[PDB]
């Protein structure tokens, strides 16, 4: 009766418990022996970033790429290459101009031009982000208050964190993130193939990572010879 | 080692990238031959929304509702057979009420009474938007601005284009849809299948659709004899 | 030609009418027929989560549990249960505390620390939520006009009923569920399956529900013997 489907749902749960907690520990052992390849670091983009977040957030984003190529060479993407792509994760909606990205590393412009928040995923990366324009509202998993950050702020979202985030809109932003970048993909991709269903924007996004993977063997390659 | 990995990840983004892409070349194979049967044009709708503006959005509905049946009888569904429905898609919520809807062209009535936002979409339909109260945000792939549309103002979402759309508590217009109208269906039912699981929702959805396609046949019809 | 896209697609609308009215009757049928053992009443929650709206919320957070289990020993989860969860579902994003969880009631303090909003859900369970603090906006299928509640307001999510829910940061409320619990699950879990891919919120979730569920067992047991 009542006592035999609540212990069917207590083994249901133990089940789908044992599932979700398999792929957490799959995510753990996957991203701590992944690889460590790393051609930036988060306070120089970040200290970066905020040398520029008092001028007009576009001149900022100019002056940002050109330091960046002045010096890394070889490792941010050419104008050719330049792309603003939306992104839809985690029920949110911003854009993105992906500047480098391999397995382990990646650089990119991000913001929004429309209120917008939601999941800030979870994933074996460290995230930062420092403000150029707008604000940027982070709420942590087990506390009930939130925290709001200002332009030449940098948001850092740890490894294996979990955070609401919430933009306003014209909140532009410059983003480092470190880790095992690919475990990022699922999250990135979701809202895409089960909302969105903009299969143009998959395509816009696919095809810069790929560039900028074939962009960091050719280096790799002229550095050997 | 790492190149391994680099390159394995490369050819998995390069499969992704030709499924999309290939999807994307379908989509605009099916869009671009479809039939274009036109009973409505959209500045039409456009200028008899924009007259109605300035009233209570409620009496605006009415008015709009019997100028469309005197203009175009047999095309506009009967009052037993209007209905508020909740649309969920691309992470936003509003609500239509459907006035007429065949394979090629619609007409509804939209908006919301929460703040809401999220991807407009993209399919091979010509969409626009006649405010009759609220505020309006569209910000355009590419660009790093957006811009607010306000009552009496009508909004134009391309074949092909994506958009972030947001839209205050209050926003409520006329929308006319010109094109390949099912290939809107997976943005239209997404988020009822992924994320609400409202079920109601949906028999509601595909009811007043199919309504409004047997209304359309069943004009034809008399038309012919 | 025309007609026969026409006739194809009202076919399958009519397939996926049939489809998701059966799945709405057989929802009907599991729901009304489902067990009924009550430890709560929504007044009497109503009546407790109000008297203490004045005060901190996190202040009348403790003095709820408190009185909660004074009232009803052994059904409440202890201290070392009790964890704050990101609830990611319909679209929006709030975090809970679960306090009490069967087959036929649950008892939890939920809210959020950013602006958020989505769809309600739509399942046989009676829901209701007393606000301790910020502001709840509801908006009611088939009406273009919503409502804000305010602390020591108590709103009923009916049976079967789907609106639209809207919360301000630092809104806090206890949430009382009555009906057929587990068909609320699909859609706790769905943005979490389909948008966030934070299968460690997936794992806490499961893991406090199974914990309540085993608590009420224990409770059961001893009141047998
Ligand atoms: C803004 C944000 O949450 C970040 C966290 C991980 C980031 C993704 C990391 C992987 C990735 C690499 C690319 O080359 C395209 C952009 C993406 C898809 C990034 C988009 C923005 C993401 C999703
Ligand atoms: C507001 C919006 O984005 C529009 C764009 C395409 C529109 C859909 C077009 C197809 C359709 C036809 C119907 O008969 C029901 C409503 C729907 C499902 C429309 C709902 C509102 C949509 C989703
Ligand atoms: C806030 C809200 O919509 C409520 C409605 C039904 C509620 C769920 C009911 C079932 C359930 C029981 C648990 O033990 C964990 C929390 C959950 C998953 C509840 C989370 C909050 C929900 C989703």
């Amino acid at each position: 009766g009542r006592s035999v489907d609540t212990m069917a749902l207590w083994l249901g749960l133990r089940a789908v418990l044992v599932v979700a907690g398999l792929a957490v520990l799959l995510q753990l052992i996957r991203g701590w022996l992944s690889s460590k390849s790393y051609v930036f670091n988060r306070e120089e983009i970040a200290r970066l970033a905020k040398e520029h977040s008092g001028l007009d957030y576009e001149v900022a984003f100019s002056k940002i790429i050109v330091e960046l190529r002045k010096k890394h060479p070889g490792h941010i993407l050419q104008d050719e290459d330049l792309q603003w792509v939306f992104v839809n994760a985690g029920g949110w909606m911003g854009s993105m101009c992906l500047l480098h990205a391999s397995l382990t590393e990646y650089v990119l412009l991000f913001g929004t031009a429309v209120d917008t928040g939601g999941h800030s995923g979870r994933y074996w990366a460290e995230i930062s982000d420092t403000i150029l324009s707008g604000t940027f509202r982070q709420w942590k998993e087990g506390t009930t208050k939130s925290e709001i950050f200002y332009p030449g702020d940098t948001i850092v979202h740890e490894v294996g964190e979990a955070t609401s985030v919430q933009w306003s809109s014209g909140t532009w932003m410059v983003e480092y993130g470190r880790g095992f970048i690919p475990s990022t993909l699922a999250f990135a991709l979701a809202d895409t193939i089960f909302s969105t269903q903009d299969f143009l924007t998959l395509f816009y996004t696919v095809k810069v990572y790929s560039k900028a993977l074939l962009l960091e063997a050719s280096t790799h390659l002229s550095q050997l010879g």
